[PDB]
């Protein structure tokens, strides 16, 4: 039913809330962020699964990583054309952090995967810690990239259409 | 474990709003936004310290969305021809502001606690949150019924189109 990993969920959701403020039309980062939010949530379900979700647990962390690569990719392109020195620095900071995290998530998920023994319990904690860092970094990426779309001869554009009530 | 009473109320608020497309309807969009924020909150009550920013932020956005729901419901009521519908609509545009303001207060006091005292802070928050979700559900329905009998000289319009049912 709903025996999901709640700390992966509050973390997945805390991301979702940020991305859901927008439209995905003309914004692949926003779309990849929502996808990441749904995958992390999906991982949240299977993560505690006994057997047969092993393949699933890695498809999940594989797709997440793939989406992270795209978020990183797009954020680099956003930063390249940013005129602002500070914004660009911050943006570049996460396009360094995101790859590290995503790669580690893949490693850690595969672990908790083959484990389906206190060691198993720690494998969970390490995965949760990492997952949380990923969701945070992506949230931070979304905000820096939105601020970078405010501030000449560029042809790249992320559409930031919000639903501010 | 997520506060089940809080999640349940968000779940039902969401069930009601998810029947409508958000295109041409800000109340429906603010309601979906509210259901989801309340869902996240149900995961924040239990959660360990440091997530309080998350809780304080959550309450803040919820209140902001409640204000917008209230503001739009007033405008819907102004042009409602129906005396009864308009009365009911106006009743909630009085209730919601009270609740939303209290939710903000209660969420903050609860965030500082992340002990009977703390446990009571939870119960007060849950009670309040439930009232909010109910009122918004009631607002959605009265506003949908108010879009059936509208004023002829009107320029305001909420689009009420079903999605699952089509």
């Amino acid at each position: 039913g709903e025996v999901i990993n709640q700390p992966m969920m509050m973390a997945a959701q805390q991301l979702h809330r940020e991305a859901t403020k927008w439209s995905s039309k003309g914004n692949d980062i926003i779309a990849a962020a929502k996808r990441m939010a749904l995958l992390m949530a999906e991982m949240s379900r299977l993560v505690r699964g006994g057997s047969g979700t092993k393949r699933a647990l890695i498809q999940c962390a594989k797709d997440i990583a793939k989406a992270s690569d795209e978020v990183t990719r797009l954020a680099k392109e956003v930063a390249k054309q940013c005129t602002d020195k500070r914004i660009r620095t911050n943006l570049l900071q996460v396009c360094e952090r995101i790859p590290t995290i995503s790669t580690q998530l893949k490693i850690l998920s595969t672990v908790k995967a083959t484990m389906l023994d206190e060691e198993s319990e720690q494998a969970t904690e390490m995965l949760v810690h990492n997952a949380q860092n990923l969701m945070q970094s992506v949230k931070e990426t979304v905000r820096e990239a939105e601020a970078a779309s405010i501030k000449t001869d560029a042809g790249f554009t992320l559409r930031w259409v919000r639903k501010t009530p």
